[PDB]
Protein backbone atom coordinates (compact mmCIF):
# COMPACT_ATOMS: atom_id res chain seq x y z
CA UNK A 1 0.00 0.00 0.00
CA UNK A 2 1.93 2.79 -1.48
CA UNK A 3 -1.09 4.13 -3.46
CA UNK A 4 -1.82 7.77 -2.71
CA UNK A 5 -5.18 9.51 -2.67
CA UNK A 6 -6.67 9.89 -6.13
CA UNK A 7 -6.91 13.03 -8.18
CA UNK A 8 -10.27 13.65 -9.96
CA UNK A 9 -10.12 16.20 -12.72
CA UNK A 10 -13.42 18.11 -12.97
CA UNK A 11 -15.47 20.55 -14.79
CA UNK A 12 -16.80 22.48 -11.82
CA UNK A 13 -20.17 23.30 -13.36
CA UNK A 14 -21.13 19.68 -13.64
CA UNK A 15 -20.95 19.54 -9.82
CA UNK A 16 -23.42 21.72 -8.21
CA UNK A 17 -21.92 21.43 -4.73
CA UNK A 18 -18.58 22.40 -6.13
CA UNK A 19 -19.64 25.25 -8.31
CA UNK A 20 -21.53 26.62 -5.32
CA UNK A 21 -18.48 26.30 -3.19
CA UNK A 22 -16.49 27.93 -6.00
CA UNK A 23 -18.86 30.77 -6.10
CA UNK A 24 -18.72 31.50 -2.36
CA UNK A 25 -14.98 31.18 -2.26
CA UNK A 26 -14.73 33.88 -4.79
CA UNK A 27 -17.12 36.04 -2.93
CA UNK A 28 -15.14 35.42 0.28
CA UNK A 29 -11.68 35.75 -1.12
CA UNK A 30 -11.89 37.70 -4.35
CA UNK A 31 -10.33 34.74 -6.12
CA UNK A 32 -11.03 31.33 -7.28
CA UNK A 33 -9.94 28.12 -5.76
CA UNK A 34 -6.95 26.48 -7.11
CA UNK A 35 -8.15 23.02 -6.08
CA UNK A 36 -10.52 21.10 -3.88
CA UNK A 37 -10.44 18.19 -1.49
CA UNK A 38 -12.99 15.74 0.07
CA UNK A 39 -12.79 13.15 2.96
CA UNK A 40 -15.80 11.18 3.87
CA UNK A 41 -17.09 10.40 7.30
CA UNK A 42 -17.91 6.78 8.17
CA UNK A 43 -20.13 4.24 9.77
CA UNK A 44 -18.59 1.68 12.07
CA UNK A 45 -20.43 -1.48 11.37
CA UNK A 46 -19.16 -3.22 14.42
CA UNK A 47 -16.12 -3.20 16.67
CA UNK A 48 -16.68 -0.15 18.87
CA UNK A 49 -14.10 1.17 21.25
CA UNK A 50 -11.39 -1.32 20.34
CA UNK A 51 -9.33 0.54 17.81
CA UNK A 52 -7.48 2.25 20.49
CA UNK A 53 -6.98 -1.13 22.10
CA UNK A 54 -5.08 -2.30 19.02
CA UNK A 55 -8.05 -4.37 17.71
CA UNK A 56 -9.43 -4.53 14.15
CA UNK A 57 -12.71 -2.81 13.14
CA UNK A 58 -15.22 -2.90 10.28
CA UNK A 59 -16.53 0.40 9.19
CA UNK A 60 -17.40 1.85 5.92
CA UNK A 61 -17.25 5.32 4.58
CA UNK A 62 -20.42 7.26 4.12
CA UNK A 63 -21.03 9.63 1.30
CA UNK A 64 -21.35 12.58 3.53
CA UNK A 65 -18.04 14.39 3.85
CA UNK A 66 -15.97 17.52 4.26
CA UNK A 67 -15.15 19.43 1.12
CA UNK A 68 -12.56 22.17 1.16
CA UNK A 69 -11.95 24.70 -1.62
CA UNK A 70 -8.33 25.74 -1.45
CA UNK A 71 -6.17 28.58 -2.75
CA UNK A 72 -2.42 28.63 -1.84
CA UNK A 73 -0.95 32.04 -0.86
CA UNK A 74 2.61 33.37 -0.79
CA UNK A 75 2.14 34.71 2.72
CA UNK A 76 2.43 32.94 6.08
CA UNK A 77 -1.36 33.56 6.27
CA UNK A 78 -3.97 30.96 6.88
CA UNK A 79 -7.50 32.04 6.36
CA UNK A 80 -10.31 29.59 7.07
CA UNK A 81 -14.00 30.09 6.32
CA UNK A 82 -16.92 27.70 6.50
CA UNK A 83 -20.07 27.73 4.39
CA UNK A 84 -21.89 27.18 7.66
CA UNK A 85 -22.64 30.36 9.64
CA UNK A 86 -22.31 28.42 12.85
CA UNK A 87 -18.66 28.16 12.10
CA UNK A 88 -16.97 31.56 12.35
CA UNK A 89 -14.09 32.55 10.10
CA UNK A 90 -10.62 31.96 11.51
CA UNK A 91 -7.13 33.27 10.59
CA UNK A 92 -3.58 32.92 11.79
CA UNK A 93 -0.06 33.50 10.55
CA UNK A 94 1.87 31.78 13.35
CA UNK A 95 4.50 29.21 12.79
CA UNK A 96 3.66 28.17 16.38
CA UNK A 97 0.61 26.03 16.24
CA UNK A 98 -1.76 26.66 18.98
CA UNK A 99 -4.44 24.19 19.54
CA UNK A 100 -6.87 24.81 22.41
CA UNK A 101 -8.49 21.83 23.98
CA UNK A 102 -10.49 24.27 26.14
CA UNK A 103 -12.96 25.06 23.45
CA UNK A 104 -12.45 22.91 20.43
CA UNK A 105 -13.50 25.41 17.99
CA UNK A 106 -14.04 23.81 14.67
CA UNK A 107 -10.97 25.40 13.15
CA UNK A 108 -8.74 23.56 15.55
CA UNK A 109 -9.53 20.30 13.77
CA UNK A 110 -8.37 21.82 10.61
CA UNK A 111 -5.06 22.81 12.38
CA UNK A 112 -4.55 19.37 13.69
CA UNK A 113 -4.54 18.02 10.16
CA UNK A 114 -2.29 20.77 8.84
CA UNK A 115 -0.04 20.67 11.74
CA UNK A 116 0.50 16.90 11.41
CA UNK A 117 1.61 17.20 7.86
CA UNK A 118 3.96 20.05 8.48
CA UNK A 119 5.63 18.15 11.28
CA UNK A 120 5.76 14.92 9.27
CA UNK A 121 8.08 16.77 6.87
CA UNK A 122 9.83 18.82 9.67
CA UNK A 123 8.35 22.11 8.64
CA UNK A 124 8.00 25.09 10.88
CA UNK A 125 6.65 27.73 8.59
CA UNK A 126 2.96 28.09 8.42
CA UNK A 127 1.60 26.91 5.06
CA UNK A 128 -0.25 29.94 3.71
CA UNK A 129 -3.64 29.46 1.97
CA UNK A 130 -7.33 30.46 1.93
CA UNK A 131 -9.80 27.70 2.49
CA UNK A 132 -13.60 27.49 2.42
CA UNK A 133 -14.90 24.50 4.38
CA UNK A 134 -18.07 22.61 3.48
CA UNK A 135 -19.18 19.52 5.37
CA UNK A 136 -22.39 17.61 5.01
CA UNK A 137 -21.83 15.11 7.83
CA UNK A 138 -24.09 15.63 10.87
CA UNK A 139 -21.80 17.12 13.51
CA UNK A 140 -20.94 15.33 16.77
CA UNK A 141 -23.15 12.55 15.82
CA UNK A 142 -20.97 9.41 15.70
CA UNK A 143 -20.05 9.77 12.07
CA UNK A 144 -16.52 11.15 12.35
CA UNK A 145 -17.12 14.55 11.01
CA UNK A 146 -14.17 15.49 13.21
CA UNK A 147 -11.95 13.01 11.43
CA UNK A 148 -13.23 14.02 8.05
CA UNK A 149 -12.23 17.58 8.75
CA UNK A 150 -8.96 16.37 10.07
CA UNK A 151 -8.06 14.21 7.17
CA UNK A 152 -9.38 16.68 4.69
CA UNK A 153 -7.26 19.39 6.26
CA UNK A 154 -4.26 17.12 6.05
CA UNK A 155 -4.71 16.16 2.45
CA UNK A 156 -5.13 19.81 1.59
CA UNK A 157 -1.99 20.71 3.35
CA UNK A 158 0.04 18.05 1.62
CA UNK A 159 -1.24 19.05 -1.73
CA UNK A 160 -0.49 22.69 -1.20
CA UNK A 161 3.03 21.64 -0.11
CA UNK A 162 3.27 19.54 -3.17
CA UNK A 163 4.77 16.59 -1.29
CA UNK A 164 3.71 12.97 -1.39
CA UNK A 165 2.43 10.41 1.13
CA UNK A 166 0.61 7.10 0.75
CA UNK A 167 -2.99 6.81 1.85
CA UNK A 168 -1.77 4.64 4.75
CA UNK A 169 0.72 7.21 5.84
CA UNK A 170 -1.90 9.89 5.69
CA UNK A 171 -4.18 7.85 7.84
CA UNK A 172 -1.39 7.18 10.25
CA UNK A 173 -0.46 10.76 10.55
CA UNK A 174 -3.97 12.04 10.91
CA UNK A 175 -4.66 9.50 13.60
CA UNK A 176 -1.87 10.90 15.68
CA UNK A 177 -2.47 14.54 14.83
CA UNK A 178 -6.19 14.40 15.76
CA UNK A 179 -5.18 13.75 19.30
CA UNK A 180 -3.92 17.31 19.37
CA UNK A 181 -7.54 18.08 20.01
CA UNK A 182 -7.30 16.24 23.34
CA UNK A 183 -8.87 12.94 22.40
CA UNK A 184 -6.91 9.71 22.87
CA UNK A 185 -8.79 7.79 20.18
CA UNK A 186 -7.61 5.07 17.84
CA UNK A 187 -7.23 5.16 14.09
CA UNK A 188 -10.36 3.78 12.69
CA UNK A 189 -11.92 6.98 11.55
CA UNK A 190 -8.99 8.42 9.55
CA UNK A 191 -8.03 5.13 8.12
CA UNK A 192 -11.45 4.51 6.70
CA UNK A 193 -11.66 8.01 5.40
CA UNK A 194 -8.39 7.60 3.44
CA UNK A 195 -8.73 3.94 2.71
CA UNK A 196 -12.37 3.64 1.82
CA UNK A 197 -13.29 2.10 -1.52
CA UNK A 198 -16.68 2.42 -3.06
CA UNK A 199 -19.17 -0.45 -2.91
CA UNK A 200 -17.14 -2.35 -0.22
CA UNK A 201 -16.61 -2.28 3.58
CA UNK A 202 -13.25 -2.68 5.27
CA UNK A 203 -11.61 -4.54 7.98
CA UNK A 204 -9.10 -2.15 9.20
CA UNK A 205 -6.23 -3.59 11.14
CA UNK A 206 -3.62 -1.74 13.05
CA UNK A 207 0.14 -2.19 13.57
CA UNK A 208 0.21 -2.70 10.77
CA UNK A 209 -2.31 -0.44 9.36
CA UNK A 210 -4.12 -2.59 6.85
CA UNK A 211 -7.59 -2.59 5.23
CA UNK A 212 -9.47 -5.56 3.79
CA UNK A 213 -12.57 -5.57 1.69
CA UNK A 214 -15.59 -6.95 3.24
CA UNK A 215 -18.54 -7.81 1.18
CA UNK A 216 -21.76 -6.95 2.94
CA UNK A 217 -24.87 -9.17 2.95
CA UNK A 218 -27.02 -9.22 -0.02
CA UNK A 219 -30.43 -8.39 1.33
CA UNK A 220 -30.20 -5.76 3.99
CA UNK A 221 -29.96 -2.10 4.00
CA UNK A 222 -27.73 -0.31 6.45
CA UNK A 223 -29.65 2.51 7.86
CA UNK A 224 -28.32 5.40 9.86
CA UNK A 225 -30.53 6.72 12.49
CA UNK A 226 -29.60 9.70 14.48
CA UNK A 227 -30.64 9.69 18.06
CA UNK A 228 -30.49 13.45 17.90
CA UNK A 229 -28.37 13.58 20.95
CA UNK A 230 -25.28 15.53 20.30
CA UNK A 231 -22.00 14.18 21.65
CA UNK A 232 -18.88 16.31 21.36
CA UNK A 233 -15.97 13.89 22.18
CA UNK A 234 -13.45 16.75 22.60
CA UNK A 235 -15.87 18.64 24.90
CA UNK A 236 -16.26 15.57 27.25
CA UNK A 237 -13.94 13.17 29.17
CA UNK A 238 -16.09 10.07 28.88
CA UNK A 239 -13.99 8.94 25.97
CA UNK A 240 -10.62 9.42 27.56
CA UNK A 241 -11.87 7.80 30.67
CA UNK A 242 -12.54 4.64 28.77
CA UNK A 243 -9.14 4.96 27.06
CA UNK A 244 -7.44 5.08 30.49
CA UNK A 245 -9.60 2.39 31.90
CA UNK A 246 -8.44 -0.11 29.31
CA UNK A 247 -4.87 0.97 29.48
CA UNK A 248 -4.99 0.33 33.14
CA UNK A 249 -6.69 -2.95 32.68
CA UNK A 250 -4.07 -4.06 30.24
CA UNK A 251 -1.23 -3.17 32.66
CA UNK A 252 -2.86 -5.06 35.43
CA UNK A 253 -3.50 -7.91 33.07
CA UNK A 254 0.10 -8.09 32.12
CA UNK A 255 1.21 -7.84 35.78
CA UNK A 256 -1.01 -10.70 36.67
CA UNK A 257 0.10 -12.86 33.78
CA UNK A 258 3.58 -11.86 34.79
CA UNK A 259 4.62 -9.92 31.74
CA UNK A 260 6.35 -6.56 31.30
CA UNK A 261 3.40 -4.21 32.12
CA UNK A 262 5.51 -1.14 32.29
CA UNK A 263 5.73 -1.26 28.53
CA UNK A 264 2.14 -2.38 28.01
CA UNK A 265 -0.22 0.25 26.67
CA UNK A 266 -3.00 -1.62 24.99
CA UNK A 267 -5.26 -4.54 25.71
CA UNK A 268 -4.43 -6.54 22.56
CA UNK A 269 -0.78 -6.37 23.47
CA UNK A 270 -1.63 -8.67 26.35
CA UNK A 271 -3.43 -11.06 24.22
CA UNK A 272 -0.47 -10.97 21.92
CA UNK A 273 2.13 -11.55 24.58
CA UNK A 274 0.23 -14.55 25.87
CA UNK A 275 -0.25 -16.14 22.50
CA UNK A 276 -3.77 -16.96 23.51
CA UNK A 277 -7.07 -16.52 21.83
CA UNK A 278 -9.81 -13.98 22.47
CA UNK A 279 -12.00 -16.43 24.26
CA UNK A 280 -9.05 -17.47 26.51
CA UNK A 281 -8.32 -13.84 27.07
CA UNK A 282 -11.78 -13.48 28.45
CA UNK A 283 -11.07 -16.13 31.09
CA UNK A 284 -7.83 -14.46 31.94
CA UNK A 285 -9.60 -11.19 32.49
CA UNK A 286 -12.19 -13.03 34.52
CA UNK A 287 -9.42 -14.26 36.69
CA UNK A 288 -7.21 -11.27 36.76
CA UNK A 289 -9.64 -8.51 37.38
CA UNK A 290 -12.20 -8.03 40.08
CA UNK A 291 -15.70 -6.67 38.97
CA UNK A 292 -16.01 -4.25 41.69
CA UNK A 293 -14.25 -1.10 40.62
CA UNK A 294 -10.61 -0.39 41.09
CA UNK A 295 -9.30 2.60 42.84
CA UNK A 296 -6.32 4.77 42.48
CA UNK A 297 -4.58 3.53 45.61
CA UNK A 298 -5.38 -0.08 44.93
CA UNK A 299 -4.20 0.35 41.45
CA UNK A 300 -0.89 1.80 42.62
CA UNK A 301 -0.65 -0.98 44.95
CA UNK A 302 -1.09 -3.69 42.37
CA UNK A 303 1.50 -2.18 40.10
CA UNK A 304 4.07 -1.26 42.64
CA UNK A 305 3.84 2.43 41.93
CA UNK A 306 3.12 5.75 43.50
CA UNK A 307 -0.05 7.66 43.14
CA UNK A 308 2.18 10.34 41.76
CA UNK A 309 3.45 8.00 39.01
CA UNK A 310 -0.08 7.08 38.27
CA UNK A 311 -1.10 10.61 37.98
CA UNK A 312 2.18 11.52 36.32
CA UNK A 313 3.46 8.81 34.27
CA UNK A 314 0.18 7.23 33.43
CA UNK A 315 -2.88 9.29 33.69
CA UNK A 316 -4.40 11.80 31.43
CA UNK A 317 -5.02 15.37 32.21
CA UNK A 318 -8.80 14.96 32.10
CA UNK A 319 -8.70 11.70 34.11
CA UNK A 320 -6.51 12.65 37.03
CA UNK A 321 -9.26 12.91 39.65
CA UNK A 322 -10.97 9.72 38.74
CA UNK A 323 -11.75 7.63 41.72
CA UNK A 324 -13.38 4.80 39.96
CA UNK A 325 -11.85 2.58 37.31
CA UNK A 326 -13.92 -0.24 35.71
CA UNK A 327 -11.11 -2.45 34.43
CA UNK A 328 -13.02 -5.64 34.49
CA UNK A 329 -15.94 -4.37 32.50
CA UNK A 330 -14.02 -2.48 29.92
CA UNK A 331 -11.83 -5.45 29.19
CA UNK A 332 -14.74 -7.83 29.02
CA UNK A 333 -16.13 -5.43 26.53
CA UNK A 334 -13.03 -5.03 24.49
CA UNK A 335 -12.13 -8.65 24.23
CA UNK A 336 -15.57 -9.83 23.26
CA UNK A 337 -15.97 -7.02 20.86
CA UNK A 338 -12.89 -7.90 18.89
CA UNK A 339 -14.16 -11.42 18.70
CA UNK A 340 -17.47 -10.31 17.24
CA UNK A 341 -15.70 -8.32 14.56
CA UNK A 342 -13.51 -11.17 13.44
CA UNK A 343 -16.68 -13.27 13.45
CA UNK A 344 -18.98 -10.91 11.54
CA UNK A 345 -16.45 -10.90 8.82
CA UNK A 346 -15.73 -14.57 8.59
CA UNK A 347 -19.49 -14.98 8.27
CA UNK A 348 -19.57 -12.37 5.51
CA UNK A 349 -16.90 -14.49 3.82
CA UNK A 350 -19.05 -17.67 4.06
CA UNK A 351 -22.51 -16.60 3.13
CA UNK A 352 -24.65 -18.98 5.20
CA UNK A 353 -28.36 -19.45 4.53
CA UNK A 354 -29.03 -17.47 7.78
CA UNK A 355 -26.49 -14.72 7.27
CA UNK A 356 -28.43 -11.74 8.31
CA UNK A 357 -30.04 -13.27 11.23
CA UNK A 358 -26.61 -14.21 12.40
CA UNK A 359 -24.86 -10.87 11.74
CA UNK A 360 -27.89 -9.20 13.10
CA UNK A 361 -27.18 -10.97 16.42
CA UNK A 362 -23.53 -10.09 16.44
CA UNK A 363 -24.72 -6.56 16.09
CA UNK A 364 -27.26 -6.63 18.94
CA UNK A 365 -24.53 -8.09 21.07
CA UNK A 366 -22.20 -5.21 20.33
CA UNK A 367 -24.89 -2.87 21.38
CA UNK A 368 -25.66 -4.51 24.72
CA UNK A 369 -22.09 -4.85 25.47
CA UNK A 370 -21.39 -1.19 24.74
CA UNK A 371 -24.51 -0.43 26.57
CA UNK A 372 -24.02 -2.46 29.72
CA UNK A 373 -20.30 -3.29 29.93
CA UNK A 374 -18.74 -0.30 28.19
CA UNK A 375 -21.56 2.01 29.34
CA UNK A 376 -21.10 4.35 26.39
CA UNK A 377 -24.78 4.29 25.26
CA UNK A 378 -27.65 6.57 26.13
CA UNK A 379 -31.27 6.38 26.97
CA UNK A 380 -32.12 7.91 23.60
CA UNK A 381 -29.82 5.58 21.77
CA UNK A 382 -31.35 2.81 23.79
CA UNK A 383 -34.92 3.49 22.58
CA UNK A 384 -33.88 4.22 19.09
CA UNK A 385 -32.16 0.87 18.89
CA UNK A 386 -35.34 -0.82 20.19
CA UNK A 387 -37.81 0.97 17.94
CA UNK A 388 -35.56 0.12 15.13
CA UNK A 389 -35.74 -3.46 16.08
CA UNK A 390 -39.42 -3.05 16.65
CA UNK A 391 -39.76 -2.41 12.90
CA UNK A 392 -37.71 -4.74 10.80
CA UNK A 393 -34.35 -4.12 12.30
CA UNK A 394 -32.29 -7.25 11.95
CA UNK A 395 -29.43 -5.48 13.54
CA UNK A 396 -29.34 -2.27 15.46
CA UNK A 397 -26.60 -0.74 17.61
CA UNK A 398 -25.09 2.61 18.43
CA UNK A 399 -22.30 3.74 16.06
CA UNK A 400 -19.09 5.69 16.75
CA UNK A 401 -18.26 6.82 20.31
CA UNK A 402 -21.74 6.64 21.75
CA UNK A 403 -23.27 8.78 24.40
CA UNK A 404 -25.61 10.24 21.81
CA UNK A 405 -25.04 10.10 18.15
CA UNK A 406 -26.27 7.66 15.61
CA UNK A 407 -27.15 4.04 15.38
CA UNK A 408 -26.61 1.78 12.45
CA UNK A 409 -29.11 -0.91 11.47
CA UNK A 410 -29.46 -3.73 9.06
CA UNK A 411 -32.96 -3.53 7.85
CA UNK A 412 -33.77 -6.27 5.33
CA UNK A 413 -34.72 -5.00 1.78
CA UNK A 414 -38.40 -5.11 2.10
CA UNK A 415 -39.03 -3.52 5.50
CA UNK A 416 -37.08 -0.44 4.71
CA UNK A 417 -40.07 1.71 3.87
CA UNK A 418 -41.91 0.75 6.99
CA UNK A 419 -38.89 0.92 9.09
CA UNK A 420 -38.23 4.24 7.56
CA UNK A 421 -41.76 5.25 8.08
CA UNK A 422 -42.45 3.76 11.44
CA UNK A 423 -39.16 4.76 12.82
CA UNK A 424 -39.54 8.15 11.36
CA UNK A 425 -42.88 7.87 12.82
CA UNK A 426 -42.01 6.74 16.28
CA UNK A 427 -38.71 8.28 17.10
CA UNK A 428 -38.79 11.16 14.80
CA UNK A 429 -42.42 12.34 14.91
CA UNK A 430 -32.80 12.17 5.03
CA UNK A 431 -31.27 14.27 7.75
CA UNK A 432 -31.65 12.16 10.79
CA UNK A 433 -32.76 8.98 9.19
CA UNK A 434 -31.41 7.40 5.98
CA UNK A 435 -29.90 4.42 4.17
CA UNK A 436 -26.20 3.89 3.26
CA UNK A 437 -23.71 2.34 0.99
CA UNK A 438 -19.98 1.79 1.18
CA UNK A 439 -18.64 5.07 -0.09
CA UNK A 440 -15.20 5.86 -1.48
CA UNK A 441 -12.24 7.60 0.28
CA UNK A 442 -10.47 10.92 0.35
CA UNK A 443 -9.66 12.58 -3.00
CA UNK A 444 -8.13 15.60 -4.62
CA UNK A 445 -10.27 17.54 -7.15
CA UNK A 446 -8.74 19.56 -9.91
CA UNK A 447 -10.72 21.88 -12.06
CA UNK A 448 -9.38 20.77 -15.40
N1 LIG B 1 -18.58 21.12 8.62
C1 LIG B 1 -17.89 21.24 9.66
N2 LIG B 1 -17.17 22.36 9.82
C2 LIG B 1 -16.40 22.67 10.89
N3 LIG B 1 -16.20 21.87 11.89
C3 LIG B 1 -16.87 20.73 11.76
C4 LIG B 1 -17.70 20.36 10.73
N4 LIG B 1 -18.21 19.10 10.96
C5 LIG B 1 -17.66 18.74 12.13
N5 LIG B 1 -16.86 19.71 12.67
C6 LIG B 1 -16.18 19.74 13.95
O1 LIG B 1 -16.13 18.47 14.49
C7 LIG B 1 -16.77 18.47 15.80
C8 LIG B 1 -17.42 17.15 16.18
O2 LIG B 1 -16.34 16.29 16.51
P1 LIG B 1 -16.69 14.88 17.10
O3 LIG B 1 -16.94 15.09 18.51
O4 LIG B 1 -15.50 13.98 16.94
O5 LIG B 1 -17.99 14.19 16.46
P2 LIG B 1 -18.02 13.00 15.42
O6 LIG B 1 -16.69 13.04 14.74
O7 LIG B 1 -19.12 13.35 14.44
N6 LIG B 1 -18.19 11.46 16.02
P3 LIG B 1 -17.23 10.14 16.40
O8 LIG B 1 -16.93 9.14 15.20
O9 LIG B 1 -17.94 9.25 17.41
O10 LIG B 1 -15.92 10.60 16.95
C9 LIG B 1 -17.71 19.63 15.82
O11 LIG B 1 -17.88 20.01 17.19
C10 LIG B 1 -16.95 20.61 14.94
O12 LIG B 1 -16.03 21.34 15.74
C1 LIG C 1 -11.10 10.56 16.22
C2 LIG C 1 -11.48 9.44 17.17
O1 LIG C 1 -11.04 9.50 18.33
N1 LIG C 1 -12.20 8.37 16.72
C3 LIG C 1 -12.69 7.37 17.64
C4 LIG C 1 -12.43 6.00 17.08
O2 LIG C 1 -11.03 5.90 17.17
C5 LIG C 1 -13.18 4.90 17.85
O3 LIG C 1 -12.58 4.61 19.10
C6 LIG C 1 -14.61 5.33 18.09
C7 LIG C 1 -15.30 4.26 18.89
O4 LIG C 1 -15.16 2.98 18.25
O5 LIG C 1 -14.90 6.61 18.69
C8 LIG C 1 -14.12 7.69 18.17
O6 LIG C 1 -14.82 8.40 17.29
MN1 LIG D 1 -14.77 12.29 16.07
Amino acid sequence: ATESPATRRVQVAEHPRLLKLKEMFNSKFGSIPKFYVRAPGRVNIIGEHIDYCGYSVLPMAVEQDVLIAVEPVKTYALQLANTNPLYPDFSTSANNIQIDKTKPLWHNYFLCGLKGIQEHFGLSNLTGMNCLVDGNIPPSSGLSSSSALVCCAGLVTLTVLGRNLSKVELAEICAKSERYIGTEGGGMDQSISFLAEEGTAKLIEFSPLRATDVKLPSGAVFVIANSCVEMNKAATSHFNIRVMECRLAAKLLAKYKSLQWDKVLRLEEVQAKLGISLEEMLLVTEDALHPEPYNPEEICRCLGISLEELRTQILSPNTQDVLIFKLYQRAKHVYSEAARVLQFKKICEEAPENMVQLLGELMNQSHMSCRDMYECSCPELDQLVDICRKFGAQGSRLTGAGWGGCTVSMVPADKLPSFLANVHKAYYQKQSLFATKPGGGALVLLEA
